[PDB]
C-alpha cells in the first residue's frame, strides 16, 4: 500500500540541478499544489536563478518522448504517481 509514488526518471544533467530541481520540485509542491505553478514556479525559479531558460514542464504519461528534445544537450526527468515532470534548458 503505497498511494504516493513521487518519483525521480532520469537525468543527464551534472548534478547541481537535479538537485536544486528535486528541491525546487519539493518546495514547488509544498508551496504550490498545482501543476501550472508548479512548472511555473520551477521554471520562473529555473530562468530567474539559473540564466534563461529551462523547461520545467508537468505531465501526465502523455507524449514526454517525441517533442522534449529540441537539442537539449542536458535534461532531468521526475515522476510523480501518474504524473510525469521535464526540466531542462533548450538553450
Amino acid at each position: 500500500m503505497s498511494d504516493r509514488k513521487a518519483v525521480i526518471k532520469n537525468a543527464d544533467m551534472s548534478e547541481d540541478m537535479q538537485q536544486d530541481a528535486v528541491d525546487c520540485a519539493t518546495q514547488a509542491m509544498e508551496k504550490y499544489n498545482i501543476e501550472k505553478d508548479i512548472a511555473a514556479y520551477i521554471k520562473k525559479e529555473f530562468d530567474k536563478k539559473y540564466n534563461p531558460t529551462w523547461h520545467c514542464i508537468v505531465g501526465r504519461s502523455g507524449n514526454f518522448g517525441s517533442y522534449v528534445t529540441h537539442e537539449t544537450k542536458h535534461f532531468i526527468y521526475f515522476y510523480l504517481g501518474q504524473v510525469a515532470i521535464l526540466l531542462f534548458k533548450s538553450g
